[PDB]
């Protein structure tokens, strides 16, 4: 029993880091099917493969993001568990890095209602 170290508290940090790049790249890549579809009709498999491709990134990111949160549940409950109580010690993650994880978390369902509304417009459309 103990607290958290540099080299993991810098991992998770970094963890965190990618996921916000993942999640702005995806967004780009919706923004793009956005225009497109502004910019006239574009019915096909074309664009729901896209579609597809990225739900699929969107999801593996809703796992990316449960872990760590319930990793952060674990580390918490190991923590009492073995006589060392809380605090952000016990937590890779400190009360500043979990304040990124919720917009973070909040993102993910932003970018999921948007893929979903791009989805149903071209299915009417088309």
């Amino acid at each position: 029993c103990g607290a958290a170290s540099m080299t993991k508290t810098v991992q998770a940090r970094q963890k965190l880091s990618g996921i916000v790049q993942k999640q702005n790249n995806l967004l780009r890549k919706i923004e793009a099917i956005q225009h497109l579809l502004q910019r006239g009709l574009i019915c096909g498999p074309q664009l729901l493969h896209q579609i597809a491709e990225i739900e699929r990134e969107l999801n593996n990111q809703e796992q990316e993001i449960g872990s760590l949160k319930q990793r952060a549940q674990v580390e918490k409950t190991m923590s009492a568990a073995s006589g060392c109580g809380m605090g952000p010690a016990s937590m890779t993650l400190d009360v500043q890095a979990r304040q990124l994880l919720s917009g973070i978390d909040q993102q993910q369902n932003n970018l999921k209602r948007a893929i979903e509304a791009i989805k149903h417009l071209l299915q009417l459309t088309c």
